[PDB]
């Protein structure tokens, strides 16, 4: 039966590469069914402007050694073995009953006003022709080369329609995962650093089909705060401090922000079944299509991944498994947020004495009743005590028993990161120490007496990333525009950091004022890209921090960067500032040599001197 569901995809591959197809070099796979291999060509960059603008950071290992990804077969195999070739154990019956109730409640709540609907060809095309199918990583669109000309060709859509017909017939032929490579470990403090993660691609057609059947979850903002209560989908990172500060404003215990150790390796068949309840929000064709996506591409997966073989040779392995997720899906962020809300509701019920460790193997009827009653009476309020974005969460429980409420959490395989399994969680009395979506947030006072809540994170990581250039095919122009994008992003979000204000300004002084920022500064669903512009950044700043800031009452425009605040020196240094050092002072004093050196490489252009201060 599982055999049956993957047969067609395997047969397609076995036939396309019948030439080199063989059955295995002692294959490494332990939890994945191995089908065979074939021969392939193995797969596997500094920003000059930012580099030149950041001389002191040449002495800092976090910056100089930074790498994003490893798409070699070696890196594919490493990440596959560490992160994908594992199986989370199913939770026991009581826990299942608690998650069953909890997810029934959450689905009823998310669907209270929003109605599910198909997304469309034209919606997808519009999505593709922009700031992207951002992160649902895109691409086999192999013969067009880019996604834009692929969606522009009627032949692409005929392929889509054919596979759509197969789905409607209960079969899947082409919808196959490719593990393109490894996203390296990201920096963080203990309990917050992200481990390496797999990078998944599928054919563009597969992405369309997924998007059509389930993309409404994203496109109609099912996980927005307004709809989900605990979610924050749609909000810029500049809203998130304010949201934490409102949560902090409620009466309760400390604030907790436990990460799961590798969330995407820890979702169980149970979590999938509860997610799959989405099917009953659906009717007719819509449901048929979504059912095919869930049953055939989410559950019965087929996966291609590279492996090093004999003579500096590379094979592609073909493997399958009755599985769950990994990301690489169009709705991975939405469903992670759903399941993680449910997870936090369960933990809150344990923390509030509704359920205990006696209940894991079996949930007594009396407790089932109390569970349902607690969700009915408290769900809507408890959800507002949370900020959940994917696997990132912050929660403010009623009281600090939450610290020890770990039985259901561990039984659900949602083991917390970098803390011993049964050690109570650490919570914070101060909302400004709480980490969330790679930031913490600081309330700072401006000269005019008004205050703002600004995002803050390790400066080395920011500088390190800006120094990276994805382009083999980036112009002098594209490099300077990307440097510009980073600089302007720092001006909108991290202006309060002295080195970043200074570095951003020097970069904007060095790059032609009429050049439009291009490229990508962040993968986060929370970076909205207000800095991708040639508009004067202070006006953008005013619009974001004053005008459209619903926590800003007095709408009085700020007129000069002079009146835009910095964090206290203590903070700045804490999060990696180089102020106070001889290196950074030499740097501030000689910056102009670097600027003019850039202006001299780029050539005769309209420039502006932004080092007024
Ligand atoms: N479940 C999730 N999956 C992927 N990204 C998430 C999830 N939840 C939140 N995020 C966002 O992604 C960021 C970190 O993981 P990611 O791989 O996206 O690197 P990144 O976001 O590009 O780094 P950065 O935040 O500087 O852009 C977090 O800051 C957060 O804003
Ligand atoms: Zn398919
Ligand atoms: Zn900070």
């Amino acid at each position: 039966s599982n055999q049956e569901k993957i047969k067609k995809r395997i047969q397609k591959l076995k036939e396309e590469f019948a030439t080199t197809w063989h059955k295995d070099p002692e294959h490494p796979y332990r939890t994945w069914t191995y089908h065979g291999s074939y021969e392939v060509k193995a797969t596997g960059l500094v920003n000059g402007v930012v580099k030149l603008m950041s001389k002191p950071w040449d002495a800092i290992a976090n910056v100089t050694t930074m790498a994003m990804t490893d798409t070699t077969p070696f890196g594919q195999q490493r990440v596959f073995k560490e992160k994908v070739d594992t199986k989370a154990p199913e939770p026991p019956a009581g826990v299942r009953e608690v998650l069953n109730e909890t997810t029934n409640w959450l689905w009823a709540h998310l669907s209270r006003e929003k109605r599910p609907r198909l997304c469309t060809k034209e919606e997808f095309i519009k999505k593709v022709n922009s700031n992207a199918a951002l992160g649902a990583v895109f691409a086999e669109q192999n013969q067009w080369s880019t996604a834009r000309e692929a969606v522009n060709d009627p032949r692409f859509w005929e392929m889509v329609d054919e596979e759509r017909e197969n789905h409607l017939r209960g079969e899947c032929h082409t919808c196959i995962y490719n593990m393109m490579g490894k996203r390296e470990k990201k920096p963080g403090e203990f309990g917050k650093a992200k481990g390496s993660r797999a990078i998944w691609f599928m054919w563009l057609g597969a992405r369309y089909l997924e998007f059509e059947a389930l993309g409404f979850l994203n496109e109609d903002h099912w996980l927005s705060r307004e709809n989900s209560g605990g979610g924050v989908e749609g909000s810029g990172v500049q809203k998130l401090g304010y949201i934490l500060r409102d949560i902090a404003g409620k009466q309760g215990g400390k604030m907790y922000a436990d990460d799961t150790a590798g969330w995407d390796t820890r979702i169980t068949r149970t979590d999938l079944e509860n997610e799959a309840k989405v099917l009953e929000l659906l009717d007719g064709e819509h449901r048929m299509l979504a059912r095919a996506i869930i049953e055939l591409t989410y559950r019965h997966k087929v996966v291609k991944v590279m492996r090093p073989a004999a003579e500096g040779k590379t094979v592609m392995d073909v493997i399958s498994r009755e599985d769950q997720r990994g990301s690489g899906q169009v709705v991975t962020y939405a469903l992670n947020t759903f399941t993680n809300i449910a997870v936090q509701l369960v933990r809150l019920m344990e923390a509030e004495g509704v359920i205990g460790p006696q209940h894991l193997e079996q949930l007594p009827r009396k407790n089932k009743i109390a569970v349902r009653t607690w969700l009915f009476e408290n769900g809507e309020e408890r959800v507002t005590r949370m900020a959940i974005s994917g696997d990132d969460c912050v929660v403010k429980p009623l009281d600090d028993r939450f610290a020890t409420a770990l039985h259901f959490l561990n039984a659900m395989s949602k083991v917390r990161k970098d803390i011993q399994e049964w050690k109570p969680s650490h919570g914070w009395h101060d909302w400004q120490q709480v980490p969330f979506c790679s930031n913490h947030f600081q309330e700072i006072v401006m000269k005019d007496g008004r205050s703002i809540v600004v995002p803050c994170r390790g400066q080395d990581e920011l500088i390190g990333r800006a120094r990276i250039s994805p382009g083999a095919g980036w112009n002098v122009k594209d490099t300077a525009c990307l440097a510009k994008a980073y600089a302007q992003m720092w001006l909108l979000l991290y202006f309060h950091r002295r080195d970043l204000r200074l570095m951003a300004n020097a970069i904007c002084s060095a790059v032609p004022v009429d050049w439009v920022p291009t490229g990508r500064t962040s993968w986060s669903i929370h970076s909205k890209g207000e800095w991708m512009t040639t508009e004067d950044m202070l006006q953008v700043w005013n619009r974001v921090w004053i005008e459209e800031n619903e926590w800003m009452m007095d709408k009085t425009p700020i007129a000069s960067w002079t009146d835009v605040p910095y964090v206290g020196k203590r903070e700045d240094i804490w999060c990696g500032s180089l102020i106070g050092t001889r290196s950074r002072a030499t740097w501030a004093e000689n910056i102009y040599a670097a600027i003019n050196q850039v202006r001299a490489v780029i050539g005769k252009e309209n420039y502006v001197d932004y080092m007024t201060s």
